[PDB]
């Protein structure tokens, strides 16, 4: 399970020995990964169709969590 912290064996953010992240970057790849880095919370990580909320980024996680309406 925690072996990997990217899903492209290509990726030079994540060694892909362990397939985890090799230099001191906290993410490869994520909506929240800017430049390997953590975006910042409460970041339009992603748009919703519809009318309801939009997606804001956690800040701690390199990919984007959603709200309780997206399906």
């Amino acid at each position: 399970g925690k072996e990997c912290d990217c899903s492209s064996p290509e990726n030079p953010c994540c060694d892909a020995a362990t397939c985890k992240l090799r230099p001191g970057a906290q993410c490869g790849e994520g909506l929240c990964c800017e430049q390997c880095k953590f975006s910042r919370a409460g970041k339009i990580c992603r748009i919703a169709r519809g009318d309801w909320n939009d997606d804001r980024c956690t800040g701690q996680s390199a990919d984007c969590p959603r709200n309780p309406w997206n399906g």
